[PDB]
């Protein structure tokens, strides 16, 4: 059915990593592991930070099963522990393991296990101004096998990251990538889903811009920004002042963030909030009138990532997001920071 | 700059087993096995059978930087073994590679290291009826860092599989097929043209969809027009007498969404060297086919992979409808020459360019 918290194993460490005096390359001394058989779940492990073993002929290195998450950890004032919206992330690691034919299991007892861990590595949280613990749970198949099946045999494993903008983004929109399709699979957060982009957001460095912009279709669809939601605040071509993010429609992941952004946007009702396709028409026509007022960008990694700028066609388009304040972005964040680092009270935090 | 087969070390093992089977669950006693880092390619490695050693943060496991190849290594009657076309998997390796970021190596070297390393698992390949040993070299990042970047460490690594007749006695069993429009394998501008695992995951739950459907495996439709693409892990031919009125043998072009399969390439060629009828890559729709079976022009509808040569095709579900396919009625003339002249040119009988000797 499922691996249960209460028959969790602790195998502390013996020889703890030095803690910092960069993004996910510095780990934690501890590691969750629960694998997956013909019998059923596992008892849930919290072992050393050791390596992985695997069969050469691995599901998860052949026919990329494999899915991940992102979720950061928040030390407060009081130097209390709370996780962000934990629950949307365990219910899309879900619908993600089910797409790839990955066991099910209990999204509370995972979250357990995970809280548990984090309560182990305690001291690894950093208490500094912007700075969190990063979570990264991921779920592989593991059988044996070089048929394209279901897996038989499955890894479920989570790794912690200590992480550390006021500075805005330039962004490539290059319509001769295509990131996901209309009945892909790019709502879930499958790592096949990223290999492809790496060439992309090297092919953007290269041409000055920072991350990438993905289009989608002959209409030019704005999506996503890297691994990042794309928003627009702006005044519409009906002449009313919005706030604007793709529709999920198969392209789009439904990220937690842009989720809390549009929920907090909603309980304000100061001005219109909609989920609807945006063109680079519609954003060159905008832009041409003035009406763009900020474009930003929601993740895990970064919160509300203004952009300035935007490469399209051998033609950089100029994004006034840091002229016009920028108002919403700064309101988003602060609102956002008081509840993450505990200084306002919310349901959204789980604490540790 | 690449990895040399000179510098080859070779570790035999201590304790080899069986040869006794199913597709690609028993393996061989020995792998390649070629690192990459900052300084570069290290030396290549025949080692024993043994596990891999991955970082939890592997970019393998985390953004799907893996690529593979799939040829197979055929033991004639005099017992001599040979690869069939393995520079085109050797090609299409290296143009995934480049896709993905992953070291470029010299292709010509990579052969070599895959011939000493089936050379020493010689007796591992079988020389029954319809039986080979399947290759499979494999390349992945393992750079220790969640970064969506190029990878500064790589993984080059081949294992063997012997491997059984798709179709026991010779005689050919055809296959159903589920044409849903709904799942989409790869897009224009997508990378469904190169062998990566990210193209294969999302398949599992659309197969399983076919099997609870009644259908064995899928084809893959594209487009508004309903373009026939792919099955399953095949491409797909048409044998039949086109609007014009005019035998021709057709398959999908080279756009993107198409796989350039070893396979494919080699039956255009070997129709092409016939000259006896029109071998063409254009679009296929389902409207031409229904229209097609209607005015009862199709002869043969197969598939085309190294798992299976030649997979003939007798029924599709379409929109709730079953779609007669008469291949086994018509022969399978076209089929049965093709696999006949594949057999020959694998298993030695008749001697052949295609062919790489070990
Ligand atoms: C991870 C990711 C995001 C961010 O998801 P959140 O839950 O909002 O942190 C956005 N887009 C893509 C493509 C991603 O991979
Ligand atoms: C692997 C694969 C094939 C087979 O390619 P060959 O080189 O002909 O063996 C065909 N189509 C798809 C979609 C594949 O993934």
């Amino acid at each position: 059915s499922s691996f249960k918290a209460a028959d969790l194993q602790l195998e502390m460490t013996q020889k703890p990593h030095k803690k910092p005096g960069v993004f996910g390359k510095t780990f934690t001394d501890h590691m969750l592991m629960v694998e997956w058989n013909d019998k059923g779940w596992g008892q849930p492990r919290i072992q050393p930070f050791q390596n992985l073993t695997l069969h050469p002929a691995s599901s998860s290195l052949h026919y990329s099963l494999q899915l991940f998450e992102g979720m950061k950890a928040f030390k407060g004032k009081d130097q209390q522990v709370r996780l962000f919206r934990p629950w949307l992330n365990m219910d899309r690691m879900l619908r993600s393991a089910m797409r790839l034919c990955l066991p099910s299991f209990d999204k509370l007892e995972l979250l357990e296990c995970i809280r548990r861990l984090i309560e182990v590595d305690k001291d690894w949280v950093p208490d500094a101004a912007g700075t969190s613990l990063y979570v990264r749970p991921v779920l592989i198949g593991n059988e044996p096998s070089l048929g394209v099946s279901q897996p038989r045999r499955a890894l479920l494993f989570v790794i912690l990251c200590p992480v550390g903008s006021v500075t805005p983004v330039s962004l490539l929109a290059d319509p001769a990538f295509i990131r996901a399709w209309v009945g892909g699979v790019g709502n879930y957060k499958l790592g096949g889903n990223y290999g492809p982009t790496v060439l992309v957001q090297q092919e953007a460095l290269k041409r000055g811009c920072e991350q990438v912009l993905w289009l989608y279709g002959p209409d030019h669809q704005l999506t996503e920004v890297g691994t990042m939601n794309i928003f627009v605040y702006w005044t519409h071509e009906d002449g009313v002042l919005e706030l604007v993010t793709p529709p999920l429609n198969g392209v789009i992941l439904p990220g937690v963030v842009r989720q809390s952004l549009l929920d907090m946007a909603q309980t304000w009702g100061e001005f219109r909030v909609v989920e609807r396709t945006i063109t680079m028409k519609q954003l060159l026509r905008a832009l041409e009138e003035g009406r763009v007022r900020e474009v930003f960008g929601s993740g895990t990694a970064c919160q509300v990532a203004p952009v300035h700028r935007i490469l399209y066609k051998d033609r950089n388009l100029h994004i006034p997001t840091m002229e016009n304040g920028p108002e919403l972005i700064l309101r988003f964040q602060k609102e956002l920071k008081e509840i993450q680092y505990g200084i306002r009270a919310h349901e959204w935090m789980f604490p540790v």
